[PDB]
């Protein structure tokens, strides 16, 4: 009845673990129950990740739910490729087809390339952060030569937080040389809130500018500060709060005590934590399908030292890969399904424009259909003051005597 | 393999690394204080206990593009070898007026 | 030396003296002049433009 799994959590991801504990209770049946082993470590230090993964492998788990950084993603993906241990993650998907990885985050590359094509952009800025892989930067660069775009890629990531005022004032001085008015922000929801505040300081948020936040949590970050400036701000949202499923989850979420569940007493949940809750439903239903299929998975004995040479892989990991990769359930992230590589498939990403009345569901795409939502007859603002410019030169435009 | 040498008790490790494997060595030698001496492309950032023989080519590439007075050119790169140098010419593409 | 996944991470002392020795080496070689900074990157080096 006790199924052992390993959890690799960043030390600063309290809500991302708060959602994990909630999932354990919601899907806990009388047939069995999952037993987690939680190791809070530094996600970037791959030596800690290696020391953590091998801690769970010696304890003999059956799958591992964790995260990874750019500096550590390969460490996870290669140990799981040899030892045939299954890894479920809500971080960015692996740049390539790696087995035994259950990527809970959908591929956003298809979204950004077409959102650009909807607005008919042919010259824009791209402030990226390598903390989540250069997968998307190679996408906009590859499609830049095909469609003959004129793009400026700026590795805004490696910047120090003490000289941040003088360097951020310096970045926008470069972008002024082409009078760039179309910017894509590709940082994590943290550094975006840093760029947002420095955009308000220099005042580049009025009529004319048009930003696109490129992560799955448009409503996660704060938008009320660049809402009324007049700059159109687009984004992406994966946790559709309109679905009665999430509203069922949000109602129970809004009430939990914040001491036992940090960062959970609010009405929203970050796309990272939301994918974590939806990860438990994948694993619980994965093993339940092993039971009904009459499949025996318990380890024959000690898995031994992960550094065992030659590396002998326990055979039943393949059945766990095929079990997790054939799960199909419904959760906060809408539809959930995986291909033979573990990548998100058959999914749905919501598109959001920021207006005067707040975030507004405008569009959505799919790995088969792109930009379909037409339209939003509901909501609506019906408020548009058209800006008209003219020159003081008699007798066309003269200031009255009074 | 880094552990196969640590048990044997080597006093320094000469080796190489790839784009995927560089971070494995950099943080391993950073905690266990083993000295890594290698020619493989220099660490993107300051990682202690690593000695890079190959000089920083990127600083030299920027200077050469200036002397030739280029404005629009094609830059070919392979994701396997990396793109730490393509990053450098893309960052400096705004300040120096380049349409890469 | 034992295992590399030694918990807690026991860092041997003489490793920090080896790091200092390497970066303090200054000789001549096929790459031109060779001296290092406290991080390990080449300095005072020479790249021919051909
Ligand atoms: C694809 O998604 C649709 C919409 O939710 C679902 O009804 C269908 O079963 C899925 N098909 C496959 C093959 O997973
Ligand atoms: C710098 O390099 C030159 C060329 O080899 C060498 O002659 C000089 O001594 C070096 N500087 C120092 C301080 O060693």
């Amino acid at each position: 009845n006790s199924i052992q799994i390993g959890g690799l959590f960043p030390r600063g991801a309290d809500q991302e673990y708060s959602a994990f504990r909630v999932g354990m209770v919601q899907f806990s049946t009388s047939e069995f129950r999952l037993t987690p082993h939680i190791d809070n470590l530094e996600v970037a230090n791959s030596f800690a990740v290696t020391n953590a993964f091998c801690s769970q492998f010696s304890r003999g788990v059956y799958a591992i739910f964790g995260f990874y950084d750019k500096k550590s993603v390969n460490t996870i993906t290669s140990f799981c490729g040899t030892l045939h241990v299954s890894f479920i993650t809500p971080s960015f998907p692996t740049d390539g087809t790696h087995p035994f990885v259950i990527q809970m985050r959908p591929d956003l590359k298809g979204a950004l390339l077409s959102l650009i094509e909807y607005y008919q952009w042919d010259k824009f800025a791209y402030l990226y952060d390598s903390d989540r892989g250069l997968s998307t930067l190679q996408a906009v660069l590859d499609s830049a030569a095909e469609k003959k775009w004129q793009v400026t890629a700026i590795n805004v990531g490696n910047i120090n937080n003490d000289k941040k005022d003088e360097t951020y004032r310096s970045l926008f001085q470069d972008l002024e040389l082409k009078k760039e008015r179309r910017v894509i922000l590709d940082c994590e929801r943290d550094k975006v809130n840093d760029i947002v505040d420095q955009v308000i300081t220099i005042g580049k948020h009025v009529k004319g500018y048009h930003y696109i936040i490129a992560n799955l949590g448009f409503t996660d970050g704060d938008l009320l500060k660049i809402q009324f400036g007049g700059a159109e701000v687009s984004g992406f949202q994966i946790v559709d709060y309109d679905d009665s499923l999430v509203s069922k989850f949000i109602e129970r979420w809004s009430t939990l005590e914040e001491k036992e569940y940090p960062g959970a007493h609010t009405a929203t949940i970050k796309y990272t934590s939301a994918l974590t809750y939806d990860a438990v439903q994948v694993m619980t239903e994965a093993f339940r399908n092993l039971r009904k299929q009459r499949i025996e998975i318990s380890r024959r004995g000690n898995a031994g030292d992960c550094l065992a040479n030659p590396a002998v892989p326990w055979g039943q990991g393949v059945e766990i890969e095929r079990a997790l990769k054939q799960v199909q359930v419904e959760g906060l992230s809408g539809n959930i399904k995986f291909d033979q590589n573990g990548k998100r498939i058959n999914y749905t990403i919501n598109i959001m424009e920021l207006k005067t009345n707040g975030p507004r569901k405008i569009g959505y795409w799919s790995e088969v259909d792109k930009m379909v939502l037409t339209e939003d007859d509901t909501s609506g603002l019906e408020q548009k003051t058209v800006v008209v410019t003219t020159i003081l030169e008699s007798p066309y435009v003269m200031m009255k005597k009074n």
